[PDB]
């Protein structure tokens, strides 16, 4: 699937539960994995609008080359059946 070899840290606790679950199944059904914790194996971190990252988390992200993206990155990649340009979905741009 389009998310093969992607490991997403999910920080989307302010989304409705149905959307959180749909994010998870969209990721799993398309070859990806997710965790709720940020670690060096994460390739991506998905961040809803209301969630924030500490300086520690930002330092880890930079160190491990983690891509910061909003939920639209997942939604739109699924909709277009193609992994999109994650750089177009960076809230911390």
């Amino acid at each position: 699937g389009i998310f093969a070899n992607c490991i997403f840290c999910l920080k989307v606790k302010y989304l409705p539960q149905q959307q959180q679950q749909k994010l998870q199944t969209d990721i799993k059904e398309n070859g990806g994995k997710f965790s709720f914790s940020l670690n060096p194996q994460c390739t991506h971190i998905i961040l809803d609008n209301a969630d924030v990252l500490s300086q520690y988390q930002l330092n880890s992200i930079q160190k491990n080359h983690v891509h910061i993206a909003n939920p639209d990155f997942i939604w739109k990649s699924i909709r277009e059946k193609r992994l999109l340009d994650v750089k177009n979905y960076d809230p911390y741009k």
